[PDB]
C-alpha cells in the first residue's frame, strides 16, 4: 500500500469469554541474511563417540516462526488463572499475520557500518499448508516467541536431516532434496503485510487436575469383598483361601492396572547429594534404543510414569524435563550443577503412575511341583496391558504446545512423550527469507551471481489463538491447592525484569493443581 | 494380518462349488445309501471384477525418486512372461515401498 | 442361439453401382490348436550365415484372419472389369463376420481317431482396434482367404519377433511380451455369430493408368524454345551459345525430374541366358541396408524405378515381385526356374520412371582450368530432388491391399513398397482361438493344467469391402489396350480348376493398362 | 531441429530489454550526442508459465518397463541437489524414450 502508513496495530491481550478464551501475541522480529541466499549440504559424522551424532542433510536460507510453547500465548498470572479455575483446554483456532516490515541494507564500506533502509527490497512468505517439507517445528528446538512481549527475536534458520548411510555423513538413493523456492510464496515490501487462519482438528482436552484417589485403593473401605483369595497351601497340598476384608487393599482385587513403566535410575538432588554415586558419566548407563545401528538416549521416556515420589528428593533424571531459568547462548558445552535448573516433577499423579526408579512388580519365573518351591522374578519394564489406566505428562508454561504425529500409517496412542497435543495436521510451518538484491554485476555468465548486497529484515508478528475450557465441577467441600506466589524474603520480583532489564523466571508452572476424585 | 494386506471384519465371502452327484446303475432298494457314482469332472469361467482406489502422491521433492524398474543384465530369458517351454518365469518380488515422505 | 439354426448365409458377390462397388466373400476356415493352448518363446540364432536371420520372439496359440491380398474379394472377372474401365479406386469400408461355428474333437483312443462334435465348446475372438499388438498382416506372409470360394483354409498362428540382443537369439531389457488373453475377447458356442465393422481413412486413390508421353518430351515439338544453351567455348575461352529448337529433346530446358533410383543388377531371362553370367550367389551380390550391424536384403527396392525397359528380356529382379502360379507347401527351400513363376513388370512407367539397371545419370566431378579439362561422374544412386514426378508401383490380383506405416513419428510419403495402400490405421487384427478343454484332473496342484482334449474348429468368414471408383475420361480417339483373355492353342481354362480340382492361375494380372496424358 | 526440439513458424516472441539511460552533468549545449551517463543496472523477477499437452501410454504390455531410476552406488552426494559450498549438482542427462510401442 504505502511507506507512510502502517500495515496493521499491536495486539496484545486475553479476553476470558466463558469456555473460551482467546489470545493474542504481537512480537518484533529480526530475520538475517542466512547462509548468503544459498543452500549448503550440511553433514556429521558420529561425534561424542556416537555414530546417532551422524547425519546428512542441508541447511536453507530461510527463517521460520515458531509459536510451539505456551508462554508465547499466555502471561505467567493468565497461566495462573487457568490451572487454578479449569479442568481442562484444548487449542480450537489460530490465526497468524505478519507486518509492519523493514529491509535494511548494511555497508561496511571503509571498515564502517552505515544502516541504511531499501523501500524496494522485498521479503517472500509461505506456509506449508499440505505438509510436503519436513517438520521441524515440534521438537523442542528453541527459536520461538519470546516469553516476554518487549523482547525482539530472531527468527531461526531452516534446515532439516535427510537419510543418511550407514551411520555416516553420506546419502543414500533415497536422500531427498526439498526446494523451498519450489513453492508458491507471497512478496511483501515495506507496505504489505501477510495473513494466514487454521482451525486445529478436534483433540481431547488435557487434562489438568490430579487424582484424589489411590488406583489401588478404589473400594469401598468399611465392606468386605464376596470374594476370596489362595492364601497358602496345607501340609497335604491342599489349597486353603481365605476372604477379602474391608480395608486390606493389599489382598483386593482389581479391575484396573497402573500404566506401562520403564525402569531408569534414580538420582538424589541436593539434599541428598551424598548418597548419589560419585562420577558417574551417564551415556554409558542410560536408556538407550536402537535404530538401524545406533543407539539414541531415549529422554524422556514413554508417558505412564512418574519421575518422582512425593516426599523424597530422589528423581529419575531421564524421564524429566529439564529447562533453564536464564535464556542462554547457541554452542554452549558447560556443565551447570541444579541451581539455576527448573527440574519439573510429576506426583500429583503418583496416584496413578509408578515410579521410574522401582521395579514395577513381581511375577512367577516357574512352577510349583513336590519339589520345587514357588519363586517370583521382579520385571523392570512393563508395556500396556488391556485395562491399564494412565495419565499423560503435564504441560508447562515453558514447555512446548503441539507435536506432528509421524505418518507412518501405524501408531499407538499418539501422545508426545515431551507433552502437549499430537496432531495429525498441526498449524502449518510459516518459513521466510529475505529476496536477494545483486551487487553490481557487469557482464554476462553463465555462472549464477554471487555478489549480493548485504541485507536484513524487521517487522511484526501477531498470533492469535482461541482456547476451549473445561469447566470445573467439584462437590469437594475442604479448600484445594492453588499456584500461588509464595516466596520468602523476595530480592526480585518473579516473572519480571531486573535490574539490568533481563527477564527472570524461577519457577516452571505446571497445571496439575486442582483434584479430582479418580 | 503378519502377512500383509488388509485386516477385514466381513471379507469377500468364501464361494464353494460342487458336482452334485449322479448315481450309477442301481437296481433294488437299500435303505443304505448308495455309493456307486459316475465320476465326472467340470470346467468353466470365473471373471473377477474388483475396484480401488489410490491416493495421489503429491511431494515436493527436487531431486529424482527411485522407481521399480525392469533392470536385468545379459537377459536370458525376459522376465515375467513364459519360456521356450510354455512356463511362466518370475525371478523377482516387487514389493510397494518406492516413493518417499518427509517423515 | 440354437444349435439346429444357422448364424448366417452364404454371400458372396459383387455389385458394380456407379462409383462404388461392394465386394462380398464367405469363405469355409478350420483353426487348428496351436501349441497346446501355450505361449512359447520361440528364438533362433544366425542362419545362412547372416545374423539379420537372427531373431528372439513368441508363438501364441491363437490364429488370425487375413485379408490383405486382392484376389480374397475380387474375381478374375471383375478384376478386369476394373482395370480396363478405370482410372483408380481406393477401399471406403470394410465389414467382417464369421458365424456357422462348429468345434469338433478329436481322439485318437486305440491307433483309431474318432471326430465326435463338442456341443458346449467355445471360441475366443477379438479385434485389435486401439493397435497395441505387433501388426503382422501387412508383410507379405500366407495365409490369406484363398483365391477360389470353394477352397477351404486353415488360419495361420500368431507370433511376433521383438527386440533380439546384438544379432543373437537372447532379450534386451526392452523386449516385450503381449499377453492376448489380457484382452476383452468375445466367446462363442455354436449358435453364436461375430460381427464388426470398420472404415478407411482418406487415402489417395490408386492410378491406374500409364502415361502416353514421355517425361523429357513434355514440350511441343513444333514451336522452339526462347531459352539458349551454353553449347561450347571458343579458342578463346568464350563461352558460347545456341538456340533450343523445336523437337531436340535432348537438350531442352526441363521443369520436371524424374524420381529416385538406385541401381540394381539386372539380369536376362531365358531368351537371353547365355548372356547373364554363370553361377552367381546373389547374397553377397545384392543391394542391402545395414541395420544395427546386420545385413539385410531390401527387395523390392524403393519405389520410383521400372524393373524393366519394355522391349527387352533382361530384368532387375531385386526390383521385382515374384509370384507363384501353383501354391506351395510350408517349408520348401527348393531351387525352382522361372517356369512357373509370375514376374511382375513395370514397364508402362517406363516413361516416368527409370530403369534399375542402368546408371542414373552424369554429372560433374570437378572444376575446369586453363589445365585441367571438364570431367562427369555417373552416379549410381540418387535419392528424392524437389520438383521430381515418380509413379508408385502397381497392385496386382495376388498382391497386396495395404500395409501399416510404422508409427516411428516421422516418415517421408508412406507408399509400401511392396504395393497397396500406407494406412496409420489399417484394418484391426482379428485373433482367435480354441477356449481349452482340461482332460480328467483329479486332485489338486498349484501346477496348471497341462492335460487338454484336442480339438479344433471350422465355420464360416464373410467379408464386405465398399470400394470407390475414378471413372476415366479420356478424348483419345484411337482405341486403347485392354486386359484380354489372348491365349493360343488352351491345353485348359485360366483361372478355373483343372482335372483334379487345382485351382490355375498363369497370369499375374496388373492395373496399369488405361493411359493419361501426362 | 537437428538440435531436438519443436520446429515453429512463430516461436514465443523474443522479449528484450535494457535500462533507459541517464545523462551525467551536462553544462552546456553541444550538437553532439551526450556520451556521459550515471552507470546503473536492474534486477528484478521473471515468472514464465507454460501449458503443455500430454498423451496418455496405453499399452498392453504384459512384463514390466524400464523406467528412469534413482539408481546411483556408494553415492558420496546427491544429485540434482546442491553440494557442500551450495553449487547445484547434476551429472546425468535424462532423456525422453524410456516407454516402447510395437513398431
Amino acid at each position: 500500500d504505502g511507506v507512510g502508513n502502517a500495515s496493521g496495530d499491536w495486539h496484545c491481550d486475553s479476553t476470558w469469554m466463558g469456555d473460551r478464551v482467546v489470545t493474542k501475541s504481537t512480537r518484533t522480529w529480526v530475520l538475517p541474511s542466512y547462509n548468503n541466499h544459498q543452500y549448503r549440504e550440511i553433514k556429521s559424522g558420529s561425534v561424542d563417540g556416537s555414530n546417532a551424532n551422524a547425519y546428512f542433510g542441508y541447511s536453507t536460507p530461510w527463517g521460520y516462526f515458531d509459536f510451539n510453547r505456551f508462554h508465547s500465548h499466555w502471561s505467567p498470572r493468565d497461566w495462573q488463572r487457568l490451572i487454578n479455575n479449569y479442568w481442562g483446554f484444548r487449542p480450537r483456532s489460530l490465526r497468524v499475520k505478519i507486518f509492519n516490515i523493514q529491509v535494511k541494507e548494511v555497508t561496511v564500506q571503509d571498515s564502517t557500518t552505515t544502516i541504511a533502509n531499501n523501500l524496494t527490497s522485498t521479503v517472500q512468505v509461505f506456509t506449508d499448508d499440505d505438509y510436503q517439507l519436513p517438520y521441524v517445528v515440534g521438537n523442542g528446538t528453541e527459536g520461538c516467541l519470546p516469553a516476554f512481549p518487549p523482547q525482539v527475536f530472531t527468527l531461526p534458520q531452516y534446515g532439516y536431516a535427510t537419510l543418511n548411510r550407514d551411520n555416516g555423513d553420506n546419502p543414500t538413493e533415497r536422500s531427498s532434496f526439498f526446494c523451498l523456492e519450489y513453492f508458491p510464496s507471497k512478496m511483501l515490501r515495506t507496505g504489505n503485510n501477510f495473513e494466514f487462519t487454521y482451525s486445529f482438528e478436534e483433540v481431547p482436552f488435557h487434562c489438568s487436575f490430579a487424582p484424589s484417589q489411590n488406583l489401588f485403593k478404589l473400594a469401598n473401605p468399611l465392606v468386605d469383598q464376596y470374594l476370596y483369595r489362595f492364601v497358602s497351601t496345607s501340609a497335604t497340598g491342599a489349597i486353603q483361601f481365605q476372604k477379602n476384608l474391608a480395608g486390606r487393599y493389599a489382598n483386593t482385587y482389581k479391575n484396573w492396572f497402573p500404566g506401562p513403566m520403564g525402569r531408569t535410575q534414580g538420582w538424589n538432588t541436593s539434599s541428598g547429594s551424598s548418597t548419589n554415586r560419585v562420577s558417574v558419566n551417564n551415556f554409558s548407563v542410560s536408556n538407550r534404543m536402537n535404530l538401524e545401528g545406533a543407539s539414541y538416549q531415549v529422554n524422556p521416556q514413554p508417558n505412564g510414569m512418574t519421575n518422582t515420589l512425593q516426599g523424597s528428593n530422589r528423581y529419575a533424571l531421564e524421564n524429566t524435563m529439564i529447562f533453564n531459568a536464564q535464556n542462554a547462548t547457541p554452542g554452549t558445552t558447560s556443565v551447570y550443577p541444579e541451581d539455576n535448573l527448573l527440574l519439573t516433577s510429576e506426583s500429583e499423579t503418583q496416584p496413578v503412575n509408578r515410579v521410574a526408579y522401582n521395579t514395577g512388580g513381581q511375577m512367577a519365573t516357574n512352577a510349583q511341583n513336590a519339589t520345587t518351591a514357588p519363586t517370583v522374578g521382579t520385571y523392570n519394564l512393563q508395556e500396556v496391558l488391556p485395562g491399564s489406566v494412565w495419565m499423560e505428562r503435564d504441560v508447562y508454561l515453558q514447555g512446548p504446545i503441539w507435536a506432528k504425529i509421524p505418518e507412518t500409517g501405524a501408531h499407538f496412542h499418539p501422545s508426545p512423550a515431551m507433552g502437549g497435543f499430537g496432531l495429525k495436521h498441526p498449524p502449518p510451518m510459516m518459513l521466510i527469507k529475505n529476496t536477494p538484491v545483486p551487487g553490481n554485476i557487469t557482464s554476462f555468465s553463465d555462472v549464477p551471481v554471487s555478489s549480493f548486497i548485504t541485507q536484513y529484515s524487521t517487522g511484526q508478528v501477531t498470533v492469535e489463538m482461541e482456547w476451549e475450557l473445561k469447566k470445573e465441577n467439584s462437590k469437594r467441600w475442604n479448600p484445594e491447592i492453588q499456584y500461588t506466589n509464595n516466596y520468602n524474603d523476595p530480592q526480585f520480583v518473579d516473572f519480571a525484569p531486573d535490574g539490568s532489564g533481563e527477564y527472570r523466571t524461577t519457577r516452571a508452572i505446571g497445571t496439575r493443581y486442582l483434584t479430582r476424585p479418580l
